[PDB]
Parts: C-alpha cells; structure tokens; sequence
C-alpha cells in the first residue's frame, strides 16, 4: 500500500471479492486528500467493523477476525490517514459506522463504504490506469471514477450478452473500437475472446492498449505476445505492436507450446 | 401542475439558488420510484435538517419551506453536510436524524405512493433543457435507471459556449446556429438563431427565449424574429433559436420599440 493508487486498487478489489456490483469510487487532489469507494457489495457487521480498524484482543473476539481478509489490508491503511469505514451488511440489521475506535449507527443502504485523507495528478493517472485494468477485468460491474466532484469515467455494468462495444468505447475509446476485430476461439478448455485492431490501421497510440486476461488475472507473457505479433506480421509483413485486449482461459496451468498456437491461429483467423 | 418533473425543477431549483455549481440529478422509472438530486452547494447545519422535514433557523431555509410541502408526499430522505469537517447526517411522523457518509453537498432522495412511464422523464429532460441554458455556468448530470442521459458541462469565464449549446440542442442547430449580440442601453439581446434557410421542422423545435434569466414565451418576440427571418427570405415558418432578452424591470412604445429591437438584432445577424 505505498501509492495511492494502489490503496484504490486494494479497495476496489476488497469491494468486488466482496460481492460488489457498482463501484462508485471518488477522488480529491490525486487522492492525498480524499479517496471514497462506496459499493453495493456485501457488508460488515457492527461487531467486525470495530477491529477491522484496530493480538491478545482477537482472544476474546473468537475468529471473528477470520472473516476479514480484507479487514486485515484495512489495518494497515487506516494506520496512514483518516480512515472513516461505515457499512451495513444484508440479514436483519441497522448500518454502522467506525472512526479513528468510535463504532456508532448510522444511515447507509446494504454496502459499504470508504472515506481516506492521508506527483500531484500523476498519481490520478495512475488511479485512472487501474481502474481501467479492473474494468476490462470485470465488463459485469459499473464503476464510476470521479474527480473533484468532477465525474471523468462511467464503465456501465454489460448484462449476460450485452452491448460489450459500449463499454469497451469507454475504456479504450473509440480510437481501438473502431480498429476492433471481435474475436472468439474455443478448442477444448482454451477459450480465446476479445479484440485485436485491424494491424494495418494500428497506430502506435493504439498500440498502448495491450491488456491480456489469463483466467480473469492479467497476465503480461512474452509467449502470447510473440504469438499475436506474429500472427499480424504473416497476415502483411507489418512487424510492430499490435493492439488488443484478449482474455485467455484454459484449464489450470501455471507458466504451452501448443497455447501459442492456439493463440496465433485464433487471431490469424480474424485478421483474414 | 403538480409532475414529478415539476418536483425535479423545484429540488434542482433549490440547489441551484443555494449555490450550486453541480447538480447531478438521476432519476429512475419516470421519476416515480427514485429521484436523486445531489448538488454541491451550500448545505444545512444537522439542526436545520430535522425540522426541514417536519425558532428563527427556518428563515435560512426558503427551499426548506418546499422540502416540507415534497416529504408530505413521499420517502424523503434528505442528507447533507455543511461547509465544515462535521460528518454528514439524515433525517426520515418524526424525524429521525443520524450519522453518514456524503461531501461537501447534499442529497435527496424521493419515492412516490397518476400519469405515463417514460413520458414523464422526457418531460424531466425538457426542464433540465431550459434551466441548463438558464445557467451555462453549472454542470448538470441526468441520468436514467444507471444509465446516463445528458451531460452539460459548466463553461468557465469566456469558455466554449458552443459545445453546451451543442450538448443540450444537439450538433444539428449547432451547425445552423447564427451567434447574436445585440444592446442598445438596457436592451441587450444574445443567443443563437439558426440559418433559416436551412431550418427543418426537427429545428423549429428549438425555441428558447429567455427574459432576463426567467424563460418567457411572447408572441410577440417570436414574431418580431419571424419576420425577421419571412424578411430575409419570404420563407414564412417557424425560427429555430434560443435568445437571452434583457431589459430594465420592464413587466409585459414601451414594448414595441423591444420588437424591433429584437427584429433589428435578429435580421442582422442574417444579412
């Protein structure tokens, strides 16, 4: 939890693994002064918001501290601002509210949220670049990326076989969605989806935009790229970076040459 | 004339009187199941707040007065925080006032418990129209069950007033959009008109008329730029535009002259 950015990126996850659905994280003065992530996901009960702040006091607790991974991460970031957690969880219950060591009732709707106050507008750069990972990472859930009240992006939630263009405009903008080639392989447990830019209309500006998923993780292997470069410099002799945004799936297997093949055909096909 | 879009204009009125400089107004199911409406402008001291919805306080609440006459007809559940580190708080026969997570700003939220479904947003959408070019100077978000509607954006001190214009009457008038300035003492007369002679029906739609900040509708000015334009060409039909009229405390010679005024302005700007 060094730059702010990651705190968001923390957070953020915290908010999905917890079940969340809209994500609605703000931002003040590259987040130094203010960071606010408010999801619709599950809650905190009164009891664990408590030391979620906060080992000879876990004694008495009984566990219960077990049923907070996340309340761990949130120790070590309340320790370096103005943490202000305040949730209420789902079953018969009444929302919270803790401070500091201050757990007091509240108003809040089933969620929870988040408020810190700890190179100025890099770091939102950096924010900015996260969330966008997360979102391509996670097309089922909106998240909304604000600044200075100033609202910058929207990534609206895909319903089960959506709009995915309109998002994916808003992630990568129209720019890469234009040069889109839709692409879905399948052979077995690899499953090869998303998008490859039309090589001969990739600009290098397009070219930033190179995010591939292995099993929903972002992954960043040499082999699969050498497998989508090639693949566009045998469709023309165009030897440069391509554009895409794949996501990969295959049976566990931590790293495979066939992969690659599967890979390069996959594309290969799209492109002629 | 009691809308749900009538209640927006109210609500997003206050906020704007009480200093806003952003309202970002959502709303869900033509209004009538939710009705959100955050602005960031002045809020209200936790006190205030408890009797908003029910001694010499209520006199800081003209808005207040009106929240009263809208929880008495709903779920309201109201919720702000001052110009001051003092967290935020919420009220619900009684109040029950708490604790709670907001900025700088305030909140409000509206249930309803009749009319069409969405005939009633787009009647939402027509109001945020007028009172956004009322108020070029603050943003305003309308927003629809999540998904976002319109955005217009606030303009800064001589910024682009173009590209509000063109967010909240579309590219179309924009393009056909002929920029006015006109005064002559206390008369003063801005705005666009669209080059008649290539007005469609679609852009007569377009007829804003603003006296003074407060949106009028005279015959009379519409005529007077009619026949501008049924002068400039015998092209005789509907004028799309959308002017900013401002005279000395004037309510309607002492309005004819206004007429050419408005006659002169226009056929200029076309000639």
């Amino acid at each position: 939890v060094e730059r702010p950015a990651s705190v968001v990126k923390e957070l953020v996850e915290n908010s999905l693994d917890a079940g969340a659905t809209r994500i609605d994280i703000d931002i003040e003065r590259g987040g130094a002064k203010l960071i606010r992530i408010r999801d619709n996901g599950c809650g905190i009960k009164k009891d664990e918001l408590a030391l979620a702040l906060a080992i000879a006091s876990l004694d008495d607790l009984e566990a219960i501290i077990s049923l907070g991974f996340r309340g761990e991460a949130l120790a070590s970031i309340s320790s370096v601002s103005r943490l202000t957690l305040t949730s209420r969880t789902a079953e018969q219950q009444e929302a919270w509210q803790a401070y500091a060591v201050t757990v007091k009732p509240a108003a809040h709707p089933v969620g929870t949220t988040l408020e810190v106050l700890d190179t100025e507008k890099t770091e939102f750069n950096h924010i900015d670049e996260i969330i966008r990972r997360i979102a391509l990472a996670r097309f089922d859930v909106t998240i909304n990326l604000s600044h200075n009240g100033k609202i910058v992006r929207q990534y609206r939630a895909v319903p089960e076989g959506g709009q995915k263009e309109r998002r994916l405009g808003a992630i990568c903008g129209t720019a890469f969605l234009e040069q889109a080639l839709a692409i879905e392989w399948q052979h077995g447990d690899l499953t090869l989806r998303g998008w490859v830019a039309d090589p001969n209309h990739t600009t290098p500006a397009l070219a930033e935009i190179q995010y591939c998923y292995v099993n929903g993780r972002m992954m960043r292997d040499r082999l699969i790229n050498h497998a989508i470069r090639q693949a566009c410099e045998d469709k023309l002799g165009a030897d440069q970076q391509p554009a895409f945004v794949l996501y990969l799936e295959i049976d566990p297997h931590q790293v495979s040459r066939l992969v690659h093949d599967f890979i390069y055909q996959g594309v290969l096909s799209v492109l002629q």
